[PDB]
């Protein structure tokens, strides 16, 4: 499918296109704290005709290029190179950036993330839970964490 049956669940209306409002609907099922501009900020990116829809194409593209980016940054946490994210490379990830995070915050994260319980998060995990997030690398995305979240990361 994939995104052929994503698109359809958001165009609410049938009319073959998705607007702002249906996409704002859609963000608001996901139960992940978004601003109030992140369908904006989703269409500034994706409408690239700017005539006020998303079709399938630019819902499609949009999605791609979004799922590339998300890709660079699991790869950028994945320090041993298994194809995994863990709660200790999520310290050390983060600790290279100059940036302390503990294992039990680490941990609260892996829990936001990992949905069959492994305490690891596997690449459709890590894709899913950020598909319609704006984030577009792990600094943002760890912008996220500690200023949407709450996750105690210092610098
Ligand atoms: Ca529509
Ligand atoms: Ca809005
Ligand atoms: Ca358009
Ligand atoms: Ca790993
Ligand atoms: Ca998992």
């Amino acid at each position: 499918t994939r995104y052929e049956t994503l698109f359809q669940a958001l165009d609410r209306n049938g009319d073959g296109v998705v607007d702002i409002g249906e996409l704002q609907e859609g963000l608001r099922n996901l139960g992940i704290p978004l601003g109030q501009d992140a369908e904006e900020k989703i269409f500034t990116t994706g409408d690239v005709n700017k005539d006020g829809k998303l079709d399938f194409e630019e819902f499609m593209k949009y999605l791609k290029d979004h799922e590339k980016k998300m890709k660079l940054a699991f790869k950028s946490l994945d320090k041993n190179n298994d194809g995994k994210i863990e709660a200790s490379e999520i310290v050390q990830s983060l600790q290279t950036l100059g940036l302390t995070i503990s294992e039990q915050q680490a941990e609260l994260i892996l829990q936001s993330i990992d949905v069959d319980g492994t305490m690891t998060v596997d690449w459709n995990e890590w894709r899913d839970y950020f598909l319609f997030n704006p984030v577009t690398d792990i600094e943002e995305i760890i912008r996220f964490w500690k200023h949407s979240t709450g996750i105690d990361i210092g610098d």
